[PDB]
């Protein structure tokens, strides 16, 4: 049967939530709303509450809603966040408007890491593990992340990690000197083709780099002067690179660039573990076709003393035909409620 809620004025708006949750304080928005962190008396647990901000707002925020919703109903993964709750205010479908969702809450993310703590070999190899064990099981669902960066790896005081906010930035934000650009793969960031997962193990390939050096990989001051960055250390294209960028005006700019060779990484990053040297160099590949994946990565010897062939899931088939599903706001909004209602916690 249905909780007590309790109301409390958040962030400027009204919280209504179960009496188990206690001690809201604000953690800085989330993705398409604010988040608080708060304590679930029914489980002891530490945890991250989500309200979706104008979650039926239009067709977009609809489909938006349910598709997060969908997305932490489906991912049962150690190294991948999930959904311990998931609640609405509403008695019913007609006065359904709100959408709570409740996740673990972690101390720190990746990017407190890195900055503030001194990160052994053996730090990178746990982490870059456990990034490369929880895509593995995203790409398993045909999820991308597509916006993978030290932000969104969430990590607890024992270096136990997880993947949030895959498979959901303007052009605003992807402007100038800033990390909401700095870790994207050059297919995505100038628009080359279609993309696919592999967009993602560029990503790790740069936040790897970052965790042995303490620095940004490619920290272009805008899309050029990224590509630039990018080109010094891998090279620039090959012909046949060159034939499979669709677009043809940015197969055409790219051309117009003066030849470099790929240089030699145990140049650019002295004193690294050679082995974390051979697996950026499989990473770090401008062609996403040639791109180690996630379930070969984790097979590497740079992983030898983490790698447990018995203990890297995968993630059951998510049927997702919803999207390139046309509804209307209404529609959207009724399948996300049965998502609400038939909810069951985990174990
Ligand atoms: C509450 C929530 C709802 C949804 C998604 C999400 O990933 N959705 C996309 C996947 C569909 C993520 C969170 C979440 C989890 C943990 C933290 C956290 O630990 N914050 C504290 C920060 C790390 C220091 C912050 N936010």
């Amino acid at each position: 049967e249905r909780p007590t809620f309790y109301r409390q004025e958040l962030n400027k708006t009204i919280w209504e939530v179960p009496e188990r949750y206690q001690n809201l304080s604000p953690v800085g928005s989330g993705a398409y709303g604010s988040v608080c962190a708060a304590f679930d008396t029914k489980t002891g647990l530490r945890v991250a509450v989500k309200k979706l901000s104008r979650p039926f707002q239009s067709i977009i925020h609809a489909k938006r809603t349910y598709r997060e919703l969908r997305l932490l109903k489906h991912m049962k993964h150690e190294n991948v966040i999930g959904l311990l709750d998931v609640f609405t205010p509403a008695r019913s479908l007609e006065e359904f408007n709100d959408v709570y969702l409740v996740t673990h809450l972690m101390g720190a993310d990746l990017n407190n890491i890195v900055k503030c703590q001194k990160l052994t070999d053996d730090h990178v190899q746990f982490l870059i593990y456990q990034i490369l064990r929880g895509l593995k099981y995203i790409h398993s669902a045909d999820i991308i992340h597509r916006d993978l960066k030290p932000s969104n790896l969430a990590v607890n005081e024992d270096c136990e990690l997880k993947i949030l906010d895959f498979g959901l930035h303007t052009d605003d934000e992807m402007t100038g000197y800033v990390a909401t650009r700095w870790y994207r793969a050059p297919e995505i960031m100038l628009n080359w083709m279609h993309y696919n997962q592999t967009v993602d193990i560029w990503s790790v390939g740069c936040i790897m780099a970052e965790l042995l050096t303490g620095r940004t990989l490619f920290p272009g001051t805008d899309h050029i002067d990224q590509l630039k960055l990018i080109l010094r250390l891998v090279g620039t294209p090959g012909a046949e690179l060159l034939k499979k960028i669709s677009s043809e005006s940015a197969r055409n700019y790219i051309q117009s660039l003066t030849q470099m060779p790929k240089m030699n990484f145990a140049n650019v990053f002295i004193g690294a573990n050679p082995l974390a040297v051979d697996l950026l160099e499989k990473m770090l590949v401008l062609d996403s076709d040639k791109r180690i994946t996630a379930a070969q990565a984790l097979a590497h010897a740079y992983f030898a003393q983490y790698h447990d062939p018995d203990d890297e899931p995968v993630a059951d088939p998510y049927d997702q035909s919803f999207e390139s599903r046309d509804l209307l706001i209404d529609e959207w909004k009724s399948l996300t409620y049965d998502e609400v209602i038939s909810f069951v916690p985990p174990p």
